[PDB]
This record gives C-alpha cells, structure tokens and sequence, in this order.
C-alpha cells in the first residue's frame, strides 16, 4: 500500500504545516502537524477542558462505530518550545492520503497548554519519529508509520515541504519526479528516539564550505534552523545590523537586508537554503526589526534540522531495519 497527502502552511510565514488526517467511522477529518519530532498521534476532542478549545476541530470518539477505550491508559507530552498536552486513548481506524491503518491509538486531550488553544488552525500532532518515544502509560504506543510500516510497498515516507506553499507528505514510495539529481542517504541513530543525523558541514552564501561533523535531528514539528553558537554567529555575520536579543529571545535583522543563503552537507552532497527562506517578518507588526530563520541551539542540548531547513529539500525517512536519512535538492 502507499498515501499521499498534500501538507499546507498554516500561516504567511510556514511557521507549522497542516496535513488532512482522516478518523473514524464515518470519517472526522481533522488538521494535524506532522512531527518527526516526536511519537505520539493526539488531538484536540470532545474530552477537552472547553475553555482550552478556540476554533480548533474536535474528535468525538462516541460518533465512531470504530472506536474503543483503551482501558487504563493515559499519555502526557511536553514538547521541546515548552507546550504540552495530556488525556486518554482511543484506538480507532485512520488514514493518511488513502493509506489506512486499523487500531491505531488516537490519544485524546483533556487538557492542552496555551500554545495549543491559541492556534485554531492545529488541530493535533501527528508523530513519525520512533515509537519508543512514544507517552502513553502503562502500555507504550506504535505510530501510524510504525503501524503502517509492514504493510507499505516500501518502508518509508518522504518529507516535501514547500516555501510559502504546499507540499506533500508520502508514505510507502519515493516519487523520483519530486526531487532533481540524486537522493544522498546517510547514516541515522536512533538511541534517543529521533531521526538523529550527522551533517557534514556548512556554508554560508558564497562562502567556502566549512567542513565539520554536525549531529541533529531532522524534525518537521520544528519551525527553525537551530545550529551550534560558532554556525549561527558566521552566518549573521555577514548580514549588516544583525544582532542576538535577549529581549527578542534570539537573532533579529534590519528587516531592509538582503538575506545569504546557507548551505549544509548531507555527506558530499549540499542542500542550499536560499536567504528568503531565513526571513520570519516583524518581531511584531509593524517592527523594522525582522527574526532570523537561524537560531543557536545552545542551551537546547541538540541541534535541529527543522522546517527552514527542511524545505530546501526532498527528504526520505527510510525506517528499513537500519534507518537512514535521504536528502535531495528540488
């Protein structure tokens, strides 16, 4: 078998996508983030405290012929921005772009952090990275891909997020027509859970490519480029007027710059983030003091290859027996 869902930014700046999930029987269609950040498939539902409920999609497990208590089990997440979510599970029917899996746990959210209410336009995560990850007590979960895995033409989903567009999710087959070049694969650990990686340098505009091993993650639920301190320095560098606020809570830039692009290694191949890809807008409306795509992750214990970075490419997460990580340029 294979899916295929197209995934849309929720807003002008791609600060998350939404990808259409169908639940249930009949079907609840609910928007949910793809994260291969984390494991666990939640969603705003009839369980959730009203007052933390604004504008979102709700699940109503007793309106699905399909779904069942799973008796005794609870799960409680904390995310790495400092958002959370806890409740109760239901295992129910779900499909992602025509690719159906029965008995998946749907975890329902009786309570969520303000992050969550205040976006209307999320209705709940989904999680690719590895189950054992995964929240729920006392009896661990699969997710949608671990469940889906054996049953897909090939175990595997791509990543093919757009700029300021749409973009495609695909589960159980690489589409050779969405990339350009070859895909570069390399090597993945998953000791702690995620689709940990090693890239292989940077670069930033025109500059010489800097050879230096890089671990990070490659996670889609992660709006920004988070790179070591020395990285994120170089590359603001080189733009006149940028400087780290604490106020702000990182790097800003006159917003009349001209940004340089950046470039990471993927083995000896290089995926080039154009400059516009860097640009997040007004710190607030108005502000002639824009916040950089870039950030430094010291401080937060791991760098993450997110959605800036992401973006720039075609990307195949390979869940065969030794996982690997594949990047294209497109």
């Amino acid at each position: 078998s294979t899916g295929s869902a197209t995934t849309t930014p929720i807003d002008s700046l791609d600060d998350a996508y939404i990808t259409p999930v169908q639940i249930g029987t009949p079907a609840q269609t609910l928007n949910l983030d793809f994260d291969t950040g984390s494991s666990d498939l939640w969603v705003f539902s009839s369980e959730t405290t009203a007052s933390e409920v604004d504008g979102q999609t709700i699940y109503t497990p007793s309106k699905s012929t399909t779904a069942k208590l799973l008796s005794g089990a609870t799960w409680s997440i904390s995310y790495g921005d400092g958002s959370s979510s806890s409740g109760d599970v239901y295992t129910d029917t779900v499909s992602v772009g025509g690719l159906t899996v029965t008995g998946q746990a749907v975890e329902s959210a009786k309570k969520v952090s303000s992050s969550f209410t205040e976006d209307s336009t999320i209705d709940g995560l989904l999680g690719l990275a590895f189950s054992t990850l995964n929240t729920v007590s006392p009896t661990q979960q699969k997710t949608f891909f671990d469940n889906a895995k054996a049953s897909l033409d090939s175990p595997v989903f791509t990543a093919d997020l757009g700029y300021h567009a749409p973009g495609t999710y695909n589960f159980g087959f690489i589409d050779t027509t969405a990339y350009t070049g070859s895909i570069t694969y390399t090597a993945v650990s998953t000791k702690q859970g995620f689709w940990e990686w090693t890239s292989t340098g940077y670069a930033v505009g025109s500059g010489t490519f800097k050879s230096t091993s890089i671990d990070g993650i490659a996670d889609t639920g992660t709006t920004l480029l988070y790179l070591p301190a020395t990285v994120v320095s170089a590359y603001w560098a080189q733009v006149s007027g940028a400087k780290s606020s604490s106020s702000v809570g990182g790097y800003v830039f006159p917003c009349s710059a001209t940004l340089p692009s950046f470039t990471f290694g993927v083995g000896s191949a290089r995926i080039v983030i154009p400059g516009d890809y860097i640009d997040f807008g007004p710190i607030s409306t108005g502000s002639s003091s824009c916040f950089g795509g870039i950030q430094s992750s010291a401080g937060i214990g791991i760098n993450i290859f997110g959605d800036v970075a992401l973006k720039a490419a075609f990307v195949v997460f390979n869940g065969a027996t030794t996982p690997t990580l594949g990047f294209a340029s497109k």
